[PDB]
């Protein structure tokens, strides 16, 4: 009923408290332990349920802070959502000295992203920019063990980023954990996630 019963690391517990997160929401209670367990998760719950906190907490708890390598990749369907994610992670991560979380979106020179990726624990970005950075080997995906799709319905809908995500998924290490979080779970999304998750655990309220 508090974040302690979820067995999170002390830095994450202290960060949550500092950032105003006093008690977990119903979806946070359910999803966080299962995330810590290393399972592939599909978290489907309506807006207002606390889903960004869910994957942000799982992500920060999983990080090897002393290893300055990109261990976590998070994709978002819009520039604004990518930054929203960065804000939550950097708030919850406030007691983790030297945490490096960076946003990769269009409009910044690729040379600048290359430099930033030299010191980056958690990469958050849009699928097109992330694919370009992996193709250039500016983001070497060799240490990524956690791959998160935020607003997965928006990412994988018709006219969106399925082709780019398929490519990125394939570039990553075979051994990794996947999280997909979404307000809805239509057939197109159920279908698309079969490419990435062999037997996912579902989390709903
Ligand atoms: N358990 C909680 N306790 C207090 N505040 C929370 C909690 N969960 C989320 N919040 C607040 O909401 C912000 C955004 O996180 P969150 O609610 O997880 O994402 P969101 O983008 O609103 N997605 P969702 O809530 O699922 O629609 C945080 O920065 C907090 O200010």
């Amino acid at each position: 009923a508090d974040f302690e019963s979820l067995l999170l690391s002390r830095p994450v517990l202290e960060g949550l408290r500092a950032a105003g997160f006093e008690r977990p929401s119903p979806v946070q209670l359910k999803a966080i332990p299962l995330g810590r367990c290393g399972l592939d998760l599909i978290v489907q719950a309506k807006s207002g349920t606390g889903k960004t906190c869910v994957f942000s907490t799982i992500a920060l708890d999983s990080l090897v802070l002393e290893n300055l390598s990109t261990q976590i990749l998070i994709l978002a369907p819009t520039r604004e959502i990518a930054v929203q994610i960065h804000s939550v992670i950097t708030a919850i991560g406030i007691k983790m000295e030297g945490l490096e979380c960076h946003v990769f979106i269009g409009g910044t020179p690729l040379s600048q992203d290359k430099t930033r990726l030299k010191k980056c624990h958690i990469a958050v970005g849009s699928p097109g920019r992330i694919k370009q950075l992996i193709e250039l080997d500016y983001l070497n995906p060799g240490s990524i063990r956690l791959f998160i799709l935020d607003e997965a319905d928006k990412l994988l809908e018709e006219g969106s980023f399925q082709e780019q995500i398929n490519w990125i998924y394939s570039s990553l290490p075979a051994s990794k954990q996947m999280l997909a979080v979404s307000a809805t779970y239509p057939e197109f999304l159920a279908n698309a996630l079969t490419k990435y998750m062999r037997d996912p655990t579902f989390v709903r309220l």
